[PDB]
């Protein structure tokens, strides 16, 4: 409505729940601020791999969103956008419901892509995720399955996987529990495939010395490890391997029996999204400019994984570099911070900022941490750290962050690091 | 003066420089700022260690101050402060002129005390030092007559040294600069010596993987390593060092022959401040509280390697930890604020902030870097990095500090920091 305009973030994720409040804070009681998302409740993702072994229950990483935002005065609605017509600005519901609005600000994160690989969806094979609480728990039921009942276990990240540092996480902690168990012993092989061209590349050229530590650190495990590899099918409980050289030949291919098993999807754009036409590109992600603002429609915005980032580097097996947390929240922070300055006629000049990766990875007592900055090499910031710091860190954020999406952000983000102050 | 109060700086080094614009800034026209210094000229210490090894020239790291800071309408006098008598707030200069104060901001650095080990002293035996351009040129000089005149090396860190980083920097680039003078055979025992319980120790009990990192390369270096040593005297080109264990008992004494060497000597207080009466503890270095005001005089302040900062453990052979460049700054910036604050009759709240240690060492073509922070461990940041992007750091960051010492702070220093915006 005109000079009461209606914004509407679509996914209630680590970029979508904190845009709602900023969105809300930013705008005031002028306008409506309406949050759709798929779930109704809001999870930290980043625990999902101890989901995924049994080292935290659901309830210790997910709560119910309503109460929490509509204390804010922000709308909830808990139902899946399937379809949005960017020409009338209205979004049709699961339920075939629809919802106008004034300003769009897309946060849907990914859709993880399994029909790559036939047979690889968690529901028709051994191959499971630990992308979603949802999979992390069906993730760990199989891995009791496979304590009842040991067999091959095999870990690692699809052709196109843009998130590698969790499956390093997810195969260390999974060793790790089956040592706790006394049960290692009883593994007839643990093998790690993954699709970078080599190890700790972690799709962006590698970091610090992350090359040599997670290197080490599969082989204090026992693991096995092959790069440069594309999964093509899972069939009959046997993993269909292809392993490239640097000009893309095969040089071998491979079938692995798997009891067990966790390979982090290649992601692409949800289809509600994906489906806008002229919106995205064709792995579905949202061209948008440096102020977040989608290429095509003015009034539409992005932030999150849902969002297009051009490739710097290709690699033998296809591989993306990952979207993380911070740079997610720079993201969100310039939608809201535009669209806002859209509202009152000026053109909104903020921006993401420099490009940077940061993961924090707790294998337990330790943890390994990186942050990489700017995207191409030689970076101004280019470090791997390990220590038992790590996790206390990686506790401690969560701790915060979880807090922090339950009282609200206002908030320019990340006065976290203002730990100096 | 009354209402137009006189604002004193003495020493004019990586805190004074920065201290008097940032003074001057804050009082404005209404105010005296006067800057008072042993030399006339400001010299850049982290590149001391390649003047050291002939990479760099005084011309590359120095330049006179007086110019500089009179377009800044800061009063410069170069002459060292031979007394200070708080009672009066009045400083006698070395030539005998007297100077008064109503409030003195001291930020004299450290007195090298050499006489703890007898012969130490660079003019009176091979062991020479690289904490100034001045004795950096002395070692350069003796350098180029061991190349002349191949015999043992000896490098390393006395008992109370606080600035290990150095040292190891100094041995890399010496044998660095052997080899590519294709003159490192000719050395017949190439040895290092420290204070430290163990290598890497830095003073910070380790930080990341610094013991194994720093114990690797002097290993690649062909250097033999001895921890927890002091140095008792050095006499007939002889360094008489005595090893003991965790527990002070002496384990070994040593006889080492030096044709060319390098301790980082123990630090103490600058004499006339070390004279004050009540002013400091028994090592010369000033007590001052969490807003850098001295504990005995109120106006008079203080920031830099000259404060006083309780040790937090204690090592065999005596040890300090370092004060470093980022936090000399945050000192700096509380002490300004502090001191205008008394100006305007209110208590400055400012204080230091958080404890931390940042350290960037260039071997070369590569770097090594280290951030703790706080003090004690557990830490909130634990980092040792190392790659050619640490050299590409310290390069900018000199090229930075040197250029904003001459065009003048205001100035919030470390907006370096936000390399991200
Ligand atoms: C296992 C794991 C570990 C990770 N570890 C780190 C880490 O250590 N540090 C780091 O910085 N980053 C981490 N990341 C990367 C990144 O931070 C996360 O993936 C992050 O959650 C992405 O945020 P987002 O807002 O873009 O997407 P999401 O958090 O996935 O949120 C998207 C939301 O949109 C909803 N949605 C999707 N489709 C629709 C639809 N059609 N209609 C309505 N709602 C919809 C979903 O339900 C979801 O709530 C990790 C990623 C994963 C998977
Ligand atoms: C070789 C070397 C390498 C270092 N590397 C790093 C690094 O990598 N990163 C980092 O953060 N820190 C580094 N440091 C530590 C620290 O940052 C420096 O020692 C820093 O210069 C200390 O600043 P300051 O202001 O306390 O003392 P200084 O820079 O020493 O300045 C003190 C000033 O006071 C003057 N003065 C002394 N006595 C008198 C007197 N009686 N009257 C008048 N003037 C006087 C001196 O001439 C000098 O100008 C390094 C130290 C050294 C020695
Ligand atoms: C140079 C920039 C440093 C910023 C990061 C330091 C502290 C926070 C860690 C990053 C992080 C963010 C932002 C984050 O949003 C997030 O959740 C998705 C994490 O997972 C635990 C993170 O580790
Ligand atoms: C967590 C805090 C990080 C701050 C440091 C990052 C960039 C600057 C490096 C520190 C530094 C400072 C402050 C500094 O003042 C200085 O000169 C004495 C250095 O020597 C090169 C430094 O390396
Ligand atoms: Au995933
Ligand atoms: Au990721
Ligand atoms: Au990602
Ligand atoms: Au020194
Ligand atoms: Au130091
Ligand atoms: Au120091
Ligand atoms: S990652
Ligand atoms: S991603
Ligand atoms: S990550
Ligand atoms: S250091
Ligand atoms: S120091
Ligand atoms: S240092």
């Amino acid at each position: 409505m005109r000079g009461s305009a209606h914004v509407v973030i679509l996914g209630a994720g680590t970029g979508g729940m904190p845009a709602a409040y900023e969105m809300k804070e930013a705008l005031g009681s002028g306008h409506e601020v309406t949050l759709i998302s798929a779930n109704d409740y809001f999870q930290f993702v980043p625990s999902n791999p101890w989901v995924g072994v049994g080292w935290k229950e659901r309830d210790d990483i997910a709560f119910p969103i309503r109460h929490y935002v509509e204390r804010k005065g922000i709308h909830f609605i808990a139902q899946s956008a399937e379809q949005i017509d960017a020409e009338a600005q209205n979004i049709t519901l699961a339920d075939g419901n629809t919802v106008h609005y004034d300003y769009l600000m897309i946060a849907t994160g990914p859709k993880l892509a399994f029909e790559n690989v036939p047979g690889s969806d968690p529901h028709e094979g051994p191959v499971q995720s630990i992308c979603t609480v949802d999979h992390a728990e069906r993730a760990f039921a199989e891995y009791q399955a496979l304590l009842r009942e040991p067999g091959p276990i095999v870990i690692g990240a699809m052709a196109g996987a843009s998130c590698f540092g969790p499956a390093y996480e997810y195969a260390m902690i999974v060793a790790s529990d089956l040592k706790k168990r006394g049960m290692r012993d009883k593994i007839p092989s643990f093998t790690f495939i993954t699709s970078e061209p080599y190890i700790g590349h972690l799709g962006i050229q590698g970091v610090g010395d992350s090359k040599g530590i997670l290197t080490k650190g599969l082989k204090e495990e026992g693991i096995e490890a092959y790069t440069n590899c594309k999964v093509t099918k899972v069939e009959d409980n046997k993993m269909y391997v292809t392993q490239v050289d640097e000009k893309g030949e095969t040089i071998k291919e491979m079938v692995l029996p798997v009891k067990f098993g966790m390979m982090i999807p290649a992601f692409k754009g949800v289809p509600a999204v994906a489906g806008v036409e002229g919106l995205c590109n064709p792995g579905g992600f949202v061209l948008v400019d440096e102020h977040q603002r989608s290429k095509k429609y003015a009034n539409i915005f992005a932030a999150g994984i849902a969002i297009a980032i051009p490739p710097v580097e290709t690699t033998p097996v296809p591989t993306g570099a990952p979207k993380t947390g911070y740079m997610i929240e720079s993201m969100v922070s310039a939608a809201v911070h535009n669209i806002k300055a859209d509202l009152e006629g000026r053109k909104g000049e903020q921006t993401m900022g420099t490009w940077n990766a940061v993961c924090f990875a707790d294998m337990g007592d330790r943890g390994a941490a990186f942050i990489a900055l700017p995207q191409l090499k030689p970076r101004k910031v280019d470090v791997f750290a390990y220590g038992r710091w790590v996790h206390l860190a990686k506790v401690a954020f969560e701790k915060y962050f979880i807090r922090k999406m339950k009282m609200g952000v206002s908030e320019p983000f990340y006065e976290k690091v203002l730990f100096k102050m």
